[PDB]
This record gives structure tokens, C-alpha cells and sequence, in this order.
């Protein structure tokens, strides 16, 4: 996982949960308790998972739960200290520049795997986002895409079509229904 978002699950994990269950998770995989993830870095996911599994075992929630609070949380954590792509964007505009953002926020990175978000317009109101990823990170994806409508005060309905493995790659495909129209019908 590329240092720099390892960094925002760690502040997210001490807003949701506190230092205490923090501090003992980073200190149960070695880290120091204060450690502080430069963008030089990239954090295996093994040790994140049992950063995560500390976690769940301390709070008593299920990890799921606890992907799909962070995934919730961390909108707000990624709008304090990345502010410039949420600056003048609405949801749908947000949402539609994922894939892009994740490709370029990568690109530096030798071997980079990140994950694949591409959406589609599929209705005058809703779109289609379908997550692609080895990594199976289901609730973190869900939990992200709840904590987007929160963040810009727009209402959404979601719709999970289907999730599942398929050559090698975890899938989920979300219809996403807006509370207005966003999209016309334009020449192509
Ligand atoms: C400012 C907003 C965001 C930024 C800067 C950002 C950036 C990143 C980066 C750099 C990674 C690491 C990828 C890697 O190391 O391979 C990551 C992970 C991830 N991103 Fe985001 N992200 C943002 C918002 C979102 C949103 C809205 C979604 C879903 C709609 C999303 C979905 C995910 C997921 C599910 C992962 C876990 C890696 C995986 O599943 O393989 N992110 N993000
Ligand atoms: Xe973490
Ligand atoms: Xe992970």
C-alpha cells in the first residue's frame, strides 16, 4: 500500500477508535507508536491487515465493520490533508476522477497495483462504479464511497449489482443513483 494513504488509515483509525487501541496495534506489528509514514514508503498489506485484525480483536468489532467505518472516516481525513481534490467538486465529478487519480498517485511507483474504479454514466441520475482490485478491499470501497456522499452533502442511493472474483481480481460493481439529474444525452 503506497505510505502516504497508510498514513491517513492511521490518524482515521485513532479518530474512530483511539490512541490507546492504535498505539498497542502499531507497537503488536513492531512500529513505533508514533511512526510516521513518509511518501518514500510503501507499507506491505500483510502488516496492515494485522494492524487491522488488532484492531478488531481490541475494539470487539468484526474487521469488515472496521474497513467500512474507515472507509467512511477517511473522506474527511483525505479532505483535511489533501484538500485540493475536493476544492470546487461536486460528488459525481469527485467520483468519476477516481480511477484517473488512483493511476496517477501510482505511476511513480515501480510494479504500482492500484486499484481500477471506473465509472459510467448509466441513467440522466446514476452512474455505475465498478472496483477492481487483488486486494479485496470491499467494505473499505463501500465505506469510501458513504463517507464521499456525507462529505459533499449529497444524498445517494447505492445499489451493490455483484461482487465476486474473477481472473485473479476481486470485483464489485455498484450502481449509484444521485438525488437529481447529472448527466444528458450529448452527441457523441
Ligand atoms: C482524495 C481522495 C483519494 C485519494 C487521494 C486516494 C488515493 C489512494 C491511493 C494512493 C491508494 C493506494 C493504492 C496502492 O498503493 O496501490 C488508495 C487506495 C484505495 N482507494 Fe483511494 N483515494 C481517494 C479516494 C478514494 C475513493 C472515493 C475511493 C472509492 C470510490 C477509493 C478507493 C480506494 C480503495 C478501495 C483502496 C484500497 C486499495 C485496493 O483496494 O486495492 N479511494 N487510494
Ligand atoms: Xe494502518
Ligand atoms: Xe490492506
Amino acid at each position: 500500500m503506497k505510505g502516504t494513504i497508510v498514513g491517513t488509515w492511521i490518524k482515521t483509525l485513532r479518530d474512530l477508535y483511539g490512541n490507546d487501541v492504535v498505539d498497542e496495534s502499531l507497537k503488536s506489528v513492531g512500529w513505533e507508536p508514533d511512526r510516521v509514514i513518509t511518501p518514500l514508503e510503501d507499507i506491505d498489506d500483510d502488516e496492515v491487515r494485522r494492524i487491522f485484525a488488532k484492531v478488531s480483536e481490541k475494539t470487539g468489532k468484526n474487521v469488515n465493520e472496521i474497513w467500512r467505518e474507515v472507509g467512511r472516516q477517511n473522506i474527511k481525513t483525505f479532505s483535511e490533508w489533501f484538500p485540493s481534490y475536493f476544492a470546487g467538486r461536486r460528488l459525481v465529478n469527485f467520483l468519476m476522477m477516481m480511477d484517473e487519480v488512483h493511476l496517477q498517485l501510482t505511476k511513480m511507483i515501480k510494479g504500482a497495483t492500484p486499484p481500477r474504479l471506473i465509472a459510467k454514466p448509466v441513467a440522466k441520475d446514476a452512474i455505475e462504479m465498478e472496483y477492481v482490485s487483488k486486494r479485496k478491499m470491499y467494505d473499505y470501497f463501500l465505506g469510501l464511497i458513504e463517507g464521499s456522499s456525507k462529505f459533499f452533502k449529497e444524498e445517494i442511493s447505492v445499489e451493490e449489482v455483484e461482487r465476486g472474483e474473477k481472473d485473479g481480481f476481486s470485483r464489485l460493481k455498484v450502481r449509484i443513483k444521485f438525488k437529481n439529474p447529472v448527466f444528458e444525452y450529448k452527441k457523441n
